[PDB]
């Protein structure tokens, strides 16, 4: 279970720098509401994993 935390949390942190990433493109495509809605899903799908963690922690 410890070890699944930990590959909990990597995978959040990869999945935050890809919203970084696609936010950034997004804000340089401001070819835009297909960027907003894989912007708002990534964010949908890191916070699933955020709550995910909190119940792991």
């Amino acid at each position: 279970t410890v070890d699944q935390v930990e590959e909990l949390r990597r995978d959040l942190r990869i999945k935050s720098q890809e919203l970084e990433v696609k936010n950034a493109a997004a804000n340089d495509k401001l070819e835009y509401a297909v960027l907003i809605s894989e912007a708002q899903a990534i964010k949908a799908d890191l916070a699933a994993v955020e709550a995910k963690v909190n119940r792991s922690t």
